[PDB]
């Protein structure tokens, strides 16, 4: 039972963080936006003043739920359904 | 113009982080989602082992660009414009 609306479509913190992360290309041709950049923490611990991984702290991913569009029917260029996905944005350092 | 079906299909880090943050509502009745929870860093510095703020490190917000729908024309229940907006998700600790 669809609820159809019309839609018109028209910093190196990752390296300097004490919980640094890498950026993964999440690419899905069935989704708009097709490309989402997601974070993966580099280490389990956090970097200390000497540049070493200190495992008494935890690098953890900062996540959120966001809105994307999913092609429906599949491969449709002009019709979609709303979709909620969980994504990792960056990482932070937490006390255990 | 595309067709969208509105029928959607599918960790207290903010407190324990060395760059802790606060969460506040970003609300807009003209937008889907109408409510977006955004982060503000609690301090300029980062919390050290003893629990004090160390200004030799900076708390910085981790931001990303996300998809929202804005009613077009205003107040329309079934007509939208795709928008890209910058949001603050959480905070991390970076070295100068
Ligand atoms: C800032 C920019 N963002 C992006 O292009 C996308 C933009 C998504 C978008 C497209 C069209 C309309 C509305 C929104 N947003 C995301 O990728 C995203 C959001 C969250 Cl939330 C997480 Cl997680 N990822 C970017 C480029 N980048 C290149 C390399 C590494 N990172 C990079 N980010
Ligand atoms: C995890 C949850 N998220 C959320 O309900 C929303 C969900 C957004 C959404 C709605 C409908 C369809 C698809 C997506 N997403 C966001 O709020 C959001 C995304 C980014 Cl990116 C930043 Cl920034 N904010 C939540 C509740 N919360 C209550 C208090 C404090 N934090 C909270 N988070």
């Amino acid at each position: 039972f669809p609820r159809t609306v019309m839609v018109n479509l028209n910093s190196d913190y990752y390296n300097r963080s004490t919980s640094p992360w890498n950026l993964h290309r999440n690419e899905d041709p069935e989704r708009y936006p097709s490309v989402i950049w997601e974070a993966k923490c580099r280490h389990l611990g956090c970097i200390n003043a000497d540049g070493n991984v200190d495992y008494h702290m935890n690098s953890v991913p900062i996540q959120q739920e966001i809105l994307v569009l999913r092609r429906e029917p599949p491969h449709s260029p002009n019709s979609f359904r709303l979709e909620k996905i969980l994504v990792s944005v960056g990482c932070t350092c937490v006390t255990p």
